[PDB]
């Protein structure tokens, strides 16, 4: 029955027959135990695996999606690999090409001519018609999508579609006689290359193919320049920019297993060894990837050439991706459900209090804003990645992580600048404080190159300009994460009390907790970091440019911050040189960043207008904030937003995270980030295999 073995699920006697020898050639090389379970559809299999009847089965994207839904909750354990020894691939991008010159965008396709790889195919039919659902005027499932499309496009070529039922969908095809619109290579414009030729010849204005088609059809760059890609943000971009400009991403078929009591490891071990003996390119008379003459793709894809272990963090939604899931949703929901989702905004509250404030703003919003809630900030990003969440305001460290996972900044949290300010904050962009390295002019043997082994003064451990920024481009070159083996002695609150990072710190008026991460530690914060330097302790201090000229000119604190000028201190430029705190715009590390609202490039447009409205009513000058719930007033604890940001300000050029955080900041963080891993980060790095 349920021996110490993986029970694979079969959906046809043939498939069931390959699993027969599959099991036996196994005991012969003492690889793991594999018993088969005869079923009659992957779907039956999904039910089996979920009720311990079986343990594994390999499914395709659409089924991986239904397998992961709330009743079964299976998850992808392994991905098939395609391509070849030199170029292995685990996924590709569905794209939309069109001749350069024409100027329609993705949202302006009504009435044009279309070329499709084939009815039912993924890149040529389901993904682009699922996404363009909002423009179809189609009831839903019962009505033939094919009639909705016949009315959307003037004419097209869709192989496999019914000629005398929907003539204009076969109008542009080129097969002759009884082969026009055929569902095979008999129809010239069939498949990827075919749908593409259909664009080249001029029969259509758009072709729905995948990332590589142009490159396989036009080896000459000169030729390829004549083409453009229609991006999901209604913009056009060159053909080798499919990475940042595609409709969707379709992952390789996957082996699924249950979440709870999945038997994963045992399942992978069986796969690891079987790949080793009967894999691709092995002597074996029986091969995992390959089927007899008639049958095809038994258990696995004949074309497959291996399996990759999928990181545990990834579930069915992360594996599929938001664009893919939306395309699926768009092909099975009602014009109602689709419109509701497209219109409302789901915020991802983090924590209980933040969930509460969100529910509240939900009421006052009249449902314009709705709430999803996670435990960590990372899970919130994951929810927005799989389309279950729409937005979330993040700090720079995470804006980056979301930037590496395909997310883009929507609105920035402009700083209120504390004690009063001025209106028109939606267009007046705050620059964010400049991180800098201040040094005493009474010190000539200490310049930003020659810092190794000097006395350093830090605000605190893991603080934007007090640590993360300097230690970043001051450790990028090397590949060690020993930030303690640099700087003889440093004061960095948040470090081991007895290490060299907590040697020069002060204490609680001397006597109590030393180096402790707070005001309870004299030389702490942009205040103590400047004190640590002012009082000849450290050769350098890392704080904000404003810390110097905002604590000097006999304007500081106690006895130390008196009688000390500004032209008395100095900055530390990456350019090796060094001038006064005045020219800090032309001599500084990077710019600390402001928190920003992050989301999917598809949701940006609609998200921006909804947030500016929420601001007009609940904003700092909102015609309803004092009167009824204030956006920027958290239960004093920075919920959903920072309690002292004036308004959400429009990004003015900066539209990516690279543009936003800045080249210098991305560099410091990057180095830093690869020292302290982010399971979600490696999850995203994997999805780009």
């Amino acid at each position: 029955a349920s021996k110490k073995s993986v029970r694979w699920c079969t959906t046809s006697p043939a498939e069931s027959k390959k699993c027969a020898q599959w099991q036996r050639r196994m005991k012969k090389v003492r690889g793991p135990s594999v018993t088969c379970v005869k079923k009659t559809s992957r779907f039956e299999c999904i039910q089996a695996i979920s009720t311990e009847k079986a343990d594994a089965v390999t499914l395709d994207g659409g089924l991986v999606y239904d397998a992961g839904l709330d009743p079964y909750k299976l998850r992808p354990i392994a991905a098939e690999v395609y391509g070849t020894e030199n170029q292995p691939q685990t996924h590709y991008y569905a794209v939309a090409i069109a001749k350069k010159g024409t100027n329609f965008q993705l949202n302006q396709l009504q009435g044009l001519k279309s070329c499709h790889t084939g009815l039912g195919r993924s890149a040529g039919w389901n993904i682009p018609m699922g996404l363009l659902r909002p423009f179809l005027d189609w009831t839903g499932p019962p009505e033939p999508l094919q009639k909705a499309v016949a009315k959307f496009f003037s004419a097209s070529c869709v192989p496999c579609v019914d000629g005398k039922e929907y003539p204009n969908l076969c109008q542009l095809c080129a097969g002759t006689g009884e082969n026009k619109c055929a569902c095979s290579s008999q129809e010239p414009y069939f498949g990827y290359s075919g749908a593409f030729k259909c664009l080249q010849d001029g029969a259509g204005d758009v072709a729905f193919v995948k990332d590589s088609t142009v490159f396989e059809s036009l080896p000459a760059k000169a030729d390829r320049d004549q083409y453009e890609l229609l991006c999901p943000n209604n913009t056009r971009k060159p053909v080798d920019a499919f990475q940042e400009c595609h409709l969707a991403r379709v992952p390789s078929h996957a082996v699924v297993a249950r979440s709870v009591n999945g038997k994963e490891d045992l399942i992978w071990k069986l796969l690891v060894k079987a790949q080793e003996k009967f894999g691709r390119g092995k002597p074996s008379a029986f091969q995992l990837f390959g089927s007899p003459a008639g049958q095809k793709d038994l258990l696995f894809k004949d074309s497959a050439l291996g399996l990759l272990r999928i990181p545990k963090k990834i579930d069915s939604g992360l594996y599929l991706g938001s664009n893919y899931i939306t395309a699926i949703r768009g092909l099975r929901e009602t014009a109602a459900e689709v419109e509701l989702r497209r219109a409302q905004v789901v915020w991802c509250a983090v924590g209980s209090d933040e969930q509460l404030k969100c529910q509240e703003w939900s009421r006052q919003s009249n449902q314009s804003v709705v709430c999803a809630t996670a435990s960590t900030t990372e899970d919130c990003i994951a929810l927005v990645l799989k389309g279950e969440a729409d937005a979330l305001s993040l700090d720079g460290g995470y804006i980056y992580i979301a930037g590496k996972c395909g997310l883009v900044p929507v609105l920035a949290e402009s700083q209120q600048s504390p004690e009063s300010s001025g209106l028109d904050c939606v267009h007046r962009p705050v620059k964010g404080y400049l991180a800098v390295a201040v040094v005493r002019k009474a010190n000539d043997k200490i310049t930003w190159n020659s810092l190794r082994g000097k006395k350093s003064c830090h605000t605190a451990v893991d603080r934007t300009a007090g640590w993360n920024i300097p230690m970043g481009p001051l450790f990028k070159d090397t590949d060690s994460c020993r930030f303690d083996e640099f700087f003889s002695q440093s004061c960095a609150p948040g470090s081991d009390p007895r290490s060299k990072l907590c040697a020069l710190c002060a204490g609680n008026e001397e006597g109590q907790l030393k180096c402790v991460p707070n005001s309870s530690e004299r030389l702490y914060g942009y205040t103590g970091a400047f004190r640590c330097l002012a009082e000849n302790v450290g050769d350098v201090a890392f704080v904000k440019d404003v810390t110097v000229l905002d604590n000097t000119d006999g304007k500081g604190t106690e006895q130390w911050a008196k009688d000390l000028k500004l032209g008395d201190f100095e900055l530390l430029c990456l350019n090796g040189t060094r001038k006064p705190v005045t020219e800090a715009e032309s001599c500084h590390l990077p710019v600390a960043p402001n928190h920003a609202v992050v989301s999917r490039i598809d949701k940006v447009a609609h998200l921006r207008q909804v947030l500016l409205r929420q601001q007009a009513h609940f904003g700092r000058n909102g015609e309803d904030c004092p009167g009824k719930f204030c956006l920027f007033q958290s239960k004093t604890k920075n919920l959903l937003f920072n309690d002292n940001t004036e308004c959400l300000a429009k990004l003015q050029g900066k539209t990516t995270y690279d543009e936003y955080l800045g080249p210098q900041y991305v560099t410091a963080i990057a180095k830093l980030r690869r020292c302290s891993t982010s399971p979600l980060l490696e999850a995203c790095a994997f999805l780009m295999r």
